């Protein structure tokens, strides 16, 4: 009911990735799901103008959309890409592909 | 249609914090309004996770929930509160307040 980390696993050729992502072919990447209500949880790390428009939210349904609960957080990953030569090369910090921590934002 | 910053006028007594905010009566807090969906803007600033999960959004609508408009950077302001004993402070950056800038997350 609350902002949580679950999983998704992302198929390369799904996303239209693997025309240039030799390897892997499927990976964790986690995804962000929950709804930021009151009362909030401990560890959601809610900001303040994510509080607010949650409560303005409360008073005006239709004018004000509430807080998202989105990746405050991201890990990398290696993936063995073709470089403008063709040969597969390793990249192995790939940044902001997998989800850390979640939070109300 | 795309992420982007607009106005939020938030009445502290709407929100119930008139209680311990005596000044000011209202703020401009802003809000991240928009759409995550391709193609992108030059200045939302998107993560490699938002951009996969748009791309799984788009084969799994069902399954998958789409990237959401965010801010990710905020800005403070200024408030005169109630101390516990009764005078008005001046708390002079109440942080997390305003939006400077949003983003898809
Ligand atoms: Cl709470
Ligand atoms: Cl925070
Ligand atoms: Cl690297
Ligand atoms: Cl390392
Ligand atoms: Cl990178
Ligand atoms: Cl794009
Ligand atoms: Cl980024
Ligand atoms: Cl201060
Ligand atoms: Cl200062
Ligand atoms: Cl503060
Ligand atoms: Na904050
Ligand atoms: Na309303
Ligand atoms: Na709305
Ligand atoms: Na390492
Ligand atoms: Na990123
Ligand atoms: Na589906
Ligand atoms: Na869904
Ligand atoms: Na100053």
């Amino acid at each position: 009911s609350h902002c949580q980390k679950t999983s998704l696993r992302v198929n390369f050729e799904d996303i239209g990735w693997d025309s240039w992502i030799i390897a892997p072919k499927e990976y964790e990447a986690y995804e962000c799901k929950g709804g930021c209500f009151f009362p909030l949880a401990d560890d959601v790390t809610p900001t303040k103008h994510a509080i607010v428009q949650t409560l303005v939210h409360l008073k005006f349904p239709t004018k004000v959309s509430k807080a998202c609960c989105v990746p405050t957080k991201l890990s990398p990953i290696s993936v063995l890409y073709k470089d403008d030569m063709g040969v597969p090369t390793l990249k192995y910090h790939y940044e902001g592909m997998s989800v850390a921590e979640c939070g109300c934002r």
